[PDB]
């Protein structure tokens, strides 16, 4: 009865397919709903959700197909959606406050260096350890830039309720949530190792709650935030 | 002559694609004709519609290629689809009334038991008489809800006649319409069996009319309100 | 050098697939240039459209995969866009006048008792003959509502136009037009037979004309009253 | 290593598919920004284009698979594609003047036995020779409307710069571009005959200089003519 | 471990598939957000992306199946997307200023003597030399023209802040971005060679660059240009 990893593999690459296109819709239909300043902050988030539900689309087919999914196929993913993850700071303050552009350039660089160093690691193109290295500087830069950096600073600055809270709680996914990568790549790499079986699961259901919840969560700072301005204009 | 049952197996699964993309795109193209204060209701019901049609999409494929298609596949989409539809209930309520944000939580949590109950009790990771019991308490705290809790008294004090229809039906789907599928369970996993082909006709079915009476019930709550409201504006 | 049916039967598949596929994102797309009232009209038409050219999408790669395509396929086309057909007398009536909903479930049921009896005379499940005549009378009521009905008496009363323009083209469509199905049921099943080669073409023409004539029909009715409205508002 | 027709066969395909996609979305989108008057016209284009792609998108799929493409395939195409363009010169009259409707059923009807009648040549249910001479006189009808017919009257008395440009160029496309196809088929046919891979080839380029160029022609109508509005009411 | 060159190649299939998906849906999303006049800049950008994406789906089919991708297929996917680059340059120029219509001929015409150039001498239907030879003669025209010609006079005479930008942004694109391709096809054809594998990733990778900085690029005028105007409406 009990079914194999393998079933619940190729099931959970269904599910993510599945929710990532159905967030996509909805966040991209709801952009239209939004005080404008939040337009490219929805674009972006239904965007970043259609190319993962893209690269899902990809990899189900080769699960179908081959029977095998490896875990470096998931760079192809990451360095687009992580990118457009960690730019959403930027993204989100220029909707309701000014910040340099420079903010862009150092979050998007702290990405890249992230998944690139990661790549490099597990790839084979560099040690893993040098590609752990490298990966969770980046990381920390992201994590430096987010709570003690100009996009702090900036957040603290704009005055805007929704974005307090967007930022409260993007800086939480991005610390606990996106954790569960790391330690993957740490465990499987410069550990003992996880069968790919297993650890297709655990980063499809960490994609499941870490893409989720950084939309809803950016999605009611973009609702809430209209919302307080026709209150006030009420008044 | 007589069509074999696995013959209505593939046909319906079609019907069910067809079906539901078809009330996904009526009911995201209406979104722009009910007042704005039912857009997410629209948005919600569409990205329901359409969830539930990629997988019966996906399932299709299946059946073609290996002839197969298990009972367990189901529980892809009603994690998704059921908890949705469960949010309907706050969606709806909050486009014409205050309701604490909590209820969202209560009902969502109240689906996710219900299916994932049900899930681990199908997937053979816990007793099935288990998986019935955590199922059922799950359903029964959402009836509960939406009979005699915050949902139904919310309900009440709106004094909105299309939420007052909107609720009566949606509570008839969820305690008629639903009943089927503990039903199939029972009989399947804690009885003697059915034969998966009858089970996936049964439930290929059923899924046709909780889904569409479902839409159709509020499509009207939002169509009738926007109506409403333009009748007491010509006054 | 002269081609097979074999070679026509698919061609005509893709015809059917493509004309649809036209037909559904022009109504769509023209449903924004239409008198709001008329905005349904247009929404059901472009589905019924895109649901029939989903079925010749699924129904051509069975052709292209397995080399048949049997009849009683045509029934989960049909189940869903003869609904949607004959809904529209009344969706087209309540765009310019006030008629009661129980029309909206006479015409349903009509329509659902038509190809269900022919489905359960198709497949097997009971005598061709029973099959016919539950079909027929399921036609016969349809024609009856329309001809000398609260559907008929609801158009005259309307004082509309462009509803008189519609009713006497789609109640021609649905006299002689529809008429081709009911025959072939009688000639293939309580008949001598047809091949299904031949059957398949027949009934692919006849949905190209009972399908786009009907869309044409309706899409007249909403662009010429939208624009009587118009001039009528100039002067 | 010269590129074997064979290869720049299925080549061309996709070029195909692609130009026409793009070309596709490109008027539909832009069909906001003319003038209302000059919406159908710019539905209809982008409808023609969306059709031919789905048929390269079909053909495309034969040859990969097959390996074969056969010519008389392409009267799918051409019974829709050719029917609406040969109305556009209709639907572009109708937005800027007024003419008979009688005018659409004349230039139908020229397409439809200029189609059919190569149709019945080609695929065997009629001599080659018939084919032609019916084919060649359902285009010289089209031509003589629209050289010498209300079609050119109408153009003359509209009065819009817009509508004479479009005119010109269409008649142009209709007369010199068009006529490669007729030489395609007495080649084949009535002659010689021609490697159905070289008459893929120039079948294929011919679409793309037909249907871009066309669609180019019209769009800059609806263009031209928007803002020529505009600047009149700017004074 | 060491990911082989192959592996690499069928990755940044996906890649390049996914991101040129989300940039064609984001430009074509935000085009109802840049001030009208830059409405066919963002559509042509959003076209022009979508094209690409069109072919890496056909491409990484083509490698999944047969597991070769040669690098003639490109210039299916140049021969469009080239010139529409190529184009862009006058359509942002109409954007903002008045520029003769007979520059849009001049680059059309030297962006398809490049490619066609190139095509003729990969193809076999020419020495590569003198394919080397007409294709930078297209090339140095284009850059002629944008460099010291009627689209640079026009730049300079415009008076645009945003256009100046972009000009120069968009000149470096093609003056170093584009570089990389006639390398590539003096290397492998008039030079030493090299394997395909390994040009299909710079190949892959220069496209993901010279795609997407293209089109932020151009993006960023229309967005800023936009709220130029609002900030000199608001004084
Ligand atoms: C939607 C997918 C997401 C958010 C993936 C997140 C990925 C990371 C945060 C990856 C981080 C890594 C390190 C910090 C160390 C090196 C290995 C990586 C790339 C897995
Ligand atoms: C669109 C699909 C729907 C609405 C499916 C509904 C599913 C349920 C109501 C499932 C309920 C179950 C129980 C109450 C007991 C345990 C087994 C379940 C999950 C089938
Ligand atoms: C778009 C497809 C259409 C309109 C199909 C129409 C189908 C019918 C009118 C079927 C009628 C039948 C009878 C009246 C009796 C025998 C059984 C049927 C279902 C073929
Ligand atoms: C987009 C495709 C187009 C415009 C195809 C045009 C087709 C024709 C003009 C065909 C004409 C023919 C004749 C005039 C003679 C008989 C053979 C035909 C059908 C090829
Ligand atoms: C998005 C793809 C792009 C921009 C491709 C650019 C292609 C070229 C600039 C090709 C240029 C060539 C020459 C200048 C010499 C002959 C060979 C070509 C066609 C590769
Ligand atoms: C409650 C959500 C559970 C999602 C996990 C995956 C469930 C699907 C399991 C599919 C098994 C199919 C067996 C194929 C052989
Ligand atoms: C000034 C107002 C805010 C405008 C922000 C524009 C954001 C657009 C989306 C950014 C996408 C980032 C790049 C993601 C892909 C990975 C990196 C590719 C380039 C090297
Ligand atoms: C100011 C920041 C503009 C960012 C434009 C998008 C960049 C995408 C990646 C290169
Ligand atoms: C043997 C494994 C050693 C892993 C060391 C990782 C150190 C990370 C430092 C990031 C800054
Ligand atoms: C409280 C209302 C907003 C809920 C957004 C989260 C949606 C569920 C995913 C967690
Ligand atoms: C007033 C104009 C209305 C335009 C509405 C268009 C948006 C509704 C349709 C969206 C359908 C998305 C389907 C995506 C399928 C992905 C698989
Ligand atoms: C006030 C409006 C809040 C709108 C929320 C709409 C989206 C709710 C989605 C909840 C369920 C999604 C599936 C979660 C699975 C765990
Ligand atoms: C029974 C679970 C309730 C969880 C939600 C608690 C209140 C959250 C308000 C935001
Ligand atoms: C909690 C409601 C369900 C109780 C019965 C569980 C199934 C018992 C099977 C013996
Ligand atoms: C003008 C009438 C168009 C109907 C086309 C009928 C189908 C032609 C397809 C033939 C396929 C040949 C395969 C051998
Ligand atoms: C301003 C007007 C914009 C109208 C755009 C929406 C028109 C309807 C498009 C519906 C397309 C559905 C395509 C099929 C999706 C599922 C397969
Ligand atoms: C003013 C009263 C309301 C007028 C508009 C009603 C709109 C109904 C449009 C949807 C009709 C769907 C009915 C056909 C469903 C097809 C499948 C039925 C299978 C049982
Ligand atoms: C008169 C209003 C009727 C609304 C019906 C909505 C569509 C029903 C679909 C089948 C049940
Ligand atoms: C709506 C339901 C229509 C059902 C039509 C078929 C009835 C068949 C009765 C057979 C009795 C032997
Ligand atoms: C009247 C609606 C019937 C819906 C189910 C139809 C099933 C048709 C299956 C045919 C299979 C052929 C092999
Ligand atoms: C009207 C009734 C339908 C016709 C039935 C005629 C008898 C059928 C068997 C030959
Ligand atoms: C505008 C498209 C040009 C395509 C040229 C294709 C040439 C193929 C020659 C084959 C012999
Ligand atoms: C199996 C090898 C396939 C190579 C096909 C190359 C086809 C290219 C046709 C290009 C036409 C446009 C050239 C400019
Ligand atoms: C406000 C402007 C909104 C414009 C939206 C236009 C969307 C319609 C054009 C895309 C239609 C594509 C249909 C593809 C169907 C494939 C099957
Ligand atoms: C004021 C009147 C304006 C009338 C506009 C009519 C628009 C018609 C658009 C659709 C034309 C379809 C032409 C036929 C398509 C192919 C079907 C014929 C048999 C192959
Ligand atoms: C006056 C013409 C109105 C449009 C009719 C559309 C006909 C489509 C094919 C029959
Ligand atoms: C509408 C297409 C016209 C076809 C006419 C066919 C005439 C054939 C006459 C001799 C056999
Ligand atoms: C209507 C004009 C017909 C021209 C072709 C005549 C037949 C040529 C056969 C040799
Ligand atoms: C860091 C950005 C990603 C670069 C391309 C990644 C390609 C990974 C593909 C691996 C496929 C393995 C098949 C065995
Ligand atoms: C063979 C290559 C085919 C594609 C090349 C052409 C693509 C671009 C054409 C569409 C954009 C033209 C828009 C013109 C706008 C300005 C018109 C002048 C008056 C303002
Ligand atoms: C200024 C005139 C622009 C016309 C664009 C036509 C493009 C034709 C396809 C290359
Ligand atoms: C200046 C135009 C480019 C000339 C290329 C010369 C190539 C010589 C043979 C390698």
């Amino acid at each position: 009865s009990t079914l194999l990893p393998t079933d619940i593999v190729g099931g959970t690459f269904w599910l993510l397919s599945m929710a990532l296109i159905g967030a996509s819709i909805f966040f991209l239909l709801e952009r239209n709903r939004v005080d404008g300043r939040w337009h490219t902050t929805m674009t972006l988030l239904g965007v970043t959700m259609l190319i993962s539900a893209i690269f899902y689309y990809y990899v189900q087919g080769m699960w179908v197909d081959t029977g095998k999914a490896p875990i470096v196929l998931r760079y192809l993913d990451w360095i687009l959606t992580v990118s457009m993850q960690v730019v959403m700071f930027y993204v989100i303050l220029t909707a309701v406050t000014k910040v340099s552009s420079a903010l862009f350039w150092r979050l998007l660089i702290g990405a890249l260096v992230m998944v690139i160093g990661g790549f490099l690691g597990a790839a084979g193109y560099m040690s893993a350890t040098l590609g752990f290295i490298i990966g969770v500087v980046g990381w920390l830069y992201i994590l430096g830039e987010i709570y003690m950096g100009e996009a702090s600073r900036c957040n603290i600055e704009s005055g805007n309720e929704a974005t307090h809270m967007a930022f409260n709680g993007l800086r939480l996914i991005l610390t606990i949530g996106w954790a569960i990568y790391p330690l993957g790549y740490f465990i499987n790499n410069l550990g003992g190792g996880v069968d790919a079986n297993s650890l297709n699961i655990i980063y499809n259901l960490t994609d499941f709650l870490n893409k989720i919840i950084f939309g809803f969560v950016v999605y009611r700072a973009a609702m809430n935030d209209t919302q307080a301005r026709l209150d006030e204009i009420k008044k």
